[PDB]
């Protein structure tokens, strides 16, 4: 069941990015810009490569009624794409909306 599958994928991590390629090898400038912003802000995120699975690539566009990528999800909710992530960065609310990892030490 595809809807169940897409619910699970969008909720796979506190912050989930659907992109062309991976964060280390982004395969589109729009995806590259997205990952750069997230990395710069030290956002904690997992990602899914839409080139890896065409059923997910097309199904998620219909499921979320969002006709392109990249798409950022936080807590399973669609935040949006590149333009929205830039606006949040610009208004300084990106860091508030998104999760970040603990930076505690593993030594005393």
């Amino acid at each position: 069941d595809l809807n169940l599958r897409l619910k699970k994928l969008t909720h796979a991590a506190p912050c989930m990015l659907f992109m062309k390629g991976t964060p280390q090898e982004p395969r589109c400038g729009f995806s590259k810009q997205m990952v750069e912003i997230l990395h710069k802000h030290n956002i904690q995120f997992s990602s899914f490569d839409i080139f890896s699975d065409e059923e997910v690539r097309q199904g998620l566009k219909a499921y979320s009624s969002w006709p392109t990528y990249p798409q950022l999800y936080v807590s399973g909710e669609l935040i949006g794409g590149l333009d929205i992530i830039k606006e949040l960065e610009a208004s300084e609310e990106l860091d508030t909306i998104c999760p970040k990892a603990a930076e505690n030490l593993y030594f005393q």
